[PDB]
């Protein structure tokens, strides 16, 4: 506990009238690397813009003016990270009559206490009422759907009802460190309407969740190659979700209630030179009622795989077909019954590199009881918004002397707040990029807030050197217990930091909370920013930058008697830079992405780990995960040079067994009670070289179990790989038996 207190916090202070905390606190935010970091404000209230909230007065220019303010990053603009904006919306009712578009680097927040609604104007025009990536002349885009990042909406009702015609709430073409939280849909339910709450197209994305939908023709169009949903409830739609193509998504806790169709899912090809559709859906915790049919497909699979589905734990009522083809049979009859574990698509067993192919029920899925809430579901943690607490109840790092400004030693100021206010008080760390020269320990029971882009940038000599790495963060001491909600946060390396273990996590739950230690909207960004030493003009993908290029030992590190509840975590070795201008490939050195020895509970809910050296993922005498989905990429120099280097050999941080010229997505040894349910494990390039795509060979073998690890895979889906699963680092399964698309999928593995 801080200094400054005697009793741990553990409610707000704000009296039930008082305006959502976000609204009146202190607006200290900058932009450290913008051009003008003294002019630029972070922090845009809608009503400071125009914005009347009656209504009536059309406020669609007021919003835009809050989004637009300051000069950021529009037309001709790929990306930034310096023109961040978090636009803010008190109550109201805000009429709009042409998109609003959220450029890169904005979130739209709505007060969380009496949300905020956005009203289609009757006469509204255009994608829909919100715009991520607005469509220009010749069908160009402001940004690339893949490198589309830093996106979030909260907090709003969304009307579509008083709009004649087609209308959509959001156009969220998006990719990783994106979020919807807390949204309700309002859409006609009137026979022939065109409403959409979602349109998207595609993408690399992503988490979303907290949603509700009322009516509509379509709840939302769904088209990316990968994406976590977590808590979506669709009332009264004629379809609650309109799937059009993935490579493999993951869907927890949906509810869905007299709707005529479910999933309405688009069967695609199984060559990766033909039509794309619906490559994998893995469906955890569901509950559908009064609805006619839960998943369709819209084309039949003739005892080969095309397109995979994997059911757990539906509860179904008064739903008379669970599984159906469109205009076609019946595959599981439905009516009122629980579906415990379900697939279809080809199943594997241990070391039986031929498929079963299967319509129908598996073995039922083992889900590890400390991962679970008192329901028996897989526990449900949304953004806490600390929607109860007055501004005098958080602290401020820039009121107590952390500058943020990229520059200043901010290492001292941050650990006093901690020292004094840990427990106390929630720390919100005001938007900047805040220098650290050592060890930031977080201790437990702290509660940290960002804004927008507040990073924690460790650099200097305790973490150069890969021999003695050291961590930037540490999340609890060794051994602690306690609550450590993390939100809104970077955490990050200024280069060379060849010994940075980004992030220590080692606090675990206290007894009778679930998930109270875990982060949301909290990324690794590591590299390819400004003024980070990881640029183009340091690391050019000849690698001629050699030793100035390492940028971490590893992004995460969960140590033995942690746990952690991780959603929508990106941990991102950067592959291109995001600063400098046209999106230009760098070549940064990380020994490893995520390394998990925690017992666990552990919950990776739509995490990413990409682009480092030995492995994405590292389960080393694990246990008790829940993961899904998980996606990652090799690195795109690989296998020049192979692994470990520009490392060394590390008996420590290593698998045994290194992989095979390119990094393991996953690897796993000694672990058990581990789930892994809805995988998007890719490799893309030889040495910057794209060729491999064709044939389909760009790495030989991408995840590694040893014989006795105790861990099952579901919607297990890899681009580009000979032998997409291995045993003891001899491939088990080609990707010959399971071409679906572009990408190949496994439905299910289980050791026997
Ligand atoms: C699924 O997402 C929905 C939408 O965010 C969640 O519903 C929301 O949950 C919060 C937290 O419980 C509710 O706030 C509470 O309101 C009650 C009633 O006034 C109050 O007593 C509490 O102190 C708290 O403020 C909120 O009403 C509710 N919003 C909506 C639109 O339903 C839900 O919790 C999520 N469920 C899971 C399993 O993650
Ligand atoms: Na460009
Ligand atoms: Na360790
Ligand atoms: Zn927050
Ligand atoms: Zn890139
Ligand atoms: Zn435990």
């Amino acid at each position: 506990l801080g200094s400054t207190c005697s009793s741990p916090l553990t409610h707000g202070s704000a009296a039930p009238g008082d305006p959502f905390w976000l609204q009146n606190i202190q607006h200290q935010g900058i932009a450290a690397f913008n051009g003008n970091p003294g002019g630029y404000p972070v922090f845009r209230n809608v009503k400071n813009y125009g914005a009347k909230g009656d209504g009536n007065t059309d406020d669609t220019a007021a919003i835009q003016a809050a989004i637009n303010a300051g000069g950021r990053c529009g037309q001709g603009c790929d990306s930034t990270t310096t023109q961040p904006a978090l636009v803010y919306f008190p109550p109201g009712t805000y009429k709009v009559s042409s998109p609003l578009v959220v450029l890169y680097q904005t979130q739209l927040i709505g007060d969380a206490k009496n949300l905020p609604t956005l009203l289609a104007a009757p006469n509204f025009s255009g994608i829909a009422l919100i715009d991520a990536d607005p469509y220009l002349a010749g069908g160009a885009q402001y940004y690339v759907n893949q490198n589309n990042f830093f996106r979030s909406v909260r907090n709003f009702v969304i009307d579509l009802r008083q709009v004649s015609g087609s209308a959509t709430g959001i156009h969220w073409q998006v990719s990783q460190a994106t979020s919807l939280i807390n949204i309700v849909f309002q859409m006609s339910t009137a026979a022939g309407n065109q409403h959409q709450g979602i349109f998207m197209e595609n993408g690399s994305g992503g988490f979303l969740g907290d949603l509700v939908f009322n009516g509509g023709n379509i709840g939302a169009t769904f088209g990316n190659q990968q994406f976590t949903v977590r808590n979506l409830t669709f009332n009264n739609a004629n379809t609650a979700i309109n799937a059009i193509w993935n490579w493999g998504w993951t869907f927890q806790r949906i509810t869905i209630n007299n709707c005529q169709v479910g999933f309405d899912l688009t069967q695609g090809g199984t060559s990766n030179t033909g039509a794309q559709g619906v490559g994998a859906e893995a469906i955890i915790d569901a509950v559908v009622t009064n609805t006619q049919t839960f998943v369709r497909w819209s084309g039949a699979s003739s005892g080969h795989l095309q397109g995979s589905l994997v059911l757990n734990n539906i509860q179904l009522t008064n739903v008379p077909v669970a599984v159906g083809v469109k205009g076609g049979p019946t595959v599981l009859a439905g009516g009122t019954t629980t579906i415990n574990s379900w697939a279809q698509g080809n199943v594997y067993h241990g070391t039986n590199g031929n498929p079963t192919f299967t319509q129908g029920n598996i073995a039922n899925i083992n889900r590890p009881g400390v991962l679970l809430d008192s329901t028996g579901r897989i526990v449900s943690k949304s953004h806490p918004q600390y929607t109860g607490y007055a501004p005098s109840d958080f602290v401020s790092v820039r009121s107590q002397g952390a500058k943020g400004d990229g520059h200043t030693d901010d290492t001292q100021a941050i650990k006093n707040v901690f020292a004094k206010y840990a427990g106390c008080k929630i720390i919100f760390f005001d938007a900047g990029t805040y220098i650290v020269t050592d060890t930031i320990q977080i201790p437990a029971g702290t509660q940290i807030v960002g804004e927008v882009w507040s990073v924690i940038m460790g650099t200097g000599s305790k973490f150069t050197d890969y021999n003695n790495p050291q961590p930037v963060i540490q999340v609890g001491a060794p051994g602690s217990s306690g609550v450590v909600e993390i939100t809104d946060m970077i955490f990050t390396t200024r280069g060379p930091a060849a010994g940075a273990i980004i992030v220590e996590w080692n606090v675990h739950d206290p007894s009778g909370q679930q998930a109270a230690a875990g982060a949301w909207d909290t990324h690794l960004i590591i590299g390819g920013t400004a003024q980070s030493g990881l640029q183009v003009g340091q690391c050019p993908t000849s690698g001629a930058g050699g030793n100035n290029c390492f940028a971490d030992f590893l992004g995460l590190h969960l140590t033995s008697g942690s746990s952690a509840y991780l959603e929508g975590m990106w941990v991102w070795l950067a592959d291109h830079d995001l600063d400098s201008g046209g999106s230009q490939q760098i070549s940064l050195w990380s020994n490893g992405g995520i390394m998990s020895e925690s017992q666990g509970p552990v919950w990776l809910i739509g995490t990413a780990s990409e682009h480092h050296i030995n492995y994405q993922y590292f389960l080393k005498n694990a246990a008790n995960h829940y993961i899904g989905l998980a996606q990652t990429e090799t690195p795109y120099f690989q296998p020049n040079p192979n692994p470990p280097a520009p490392f060394i050999t590390n008996s420590n941080f290593d698998p045994s067994q290194l992989g095979q010229g390119d990094a393991w997505a996953m690897t796993v040894q000694n672990s058990h009670g581990i789930l892994v349910f809805g995988a998007g494990f890719y490799s893309f390039f030889s040495a910057y070289n794209t060729g491999c795509q064709s044939p389909q060979n760009c790495q030989n073998q991408i995840v590694n179990v040893d014989s006795s690890s105790d861990i099952a895979f579901y919607s297990l889906t890899t681009v580009d790989t000979t032998w997409q699963f291995s045993v003891n680092a001899q491939g088990v399964i080609n990707r010959s038996n399971n071409p679906n698309g572009f990408a190949d999928t496994i439905t299910a593995w289980t050791r026997n």
